[PDB]
DNA sequence: CGTACCCATTAATGGGTACG
DNA sequence: CGTACCCATTAATGGGTACG
């Protein structure tokens, strides 16, 4: 699990997920469509080998990433 | 937002959600049906004024509830 | 309280193509 | 890379009734 392997946008989304935001809120916060957020989300999830956004959030708080 | 306001089983579910498990896994870990797991999740979210299981997970880690 | 359904609806997952 | 859509599916939400 290496956070540096993600792209800037992917880290943007991961940070917001770790703050408990649903895809629609992330889209409004970053001012991009929900479609795009979802693309970043699945890319991040595949690269980090995480089963869901909840794992992503928990993982972020455990390894104190960001 | 007091964790003590929850029932024992509700805290069991919260703990497992904060460990990033989906309802189906929680059901197997607790040896109860997914149906019952969903009822506890639903009760817990309303009582704790959380909007999703992700907020529940982040909250637990931020306030170190457990 | 905990159990386990019923209902409907929305959110999220995970594969694809496309194009500056 | 980042954008934004296409597809289909599962996971999750949030009301309800029921019963030991």
């Amino acid at each position: 699990r290496d956070v540096n392997q993600l792209t800037p946008r992917e880290r943007d989304i991961l940070k917001l997920i770790a703050q408990g935001l649903p895809n629609k809120m992330i889209a409004r916060r970053l001012d991009i469509t929900e479609s795009t957020v979802k693309v970043h989300v699945k890319h991040m999830l595949k690269k980090m080998k995480l089963k869901s956004r909840v794992e992503a959030a928990v993982w972020v708080h455990q390894e104190r990433i960001f």
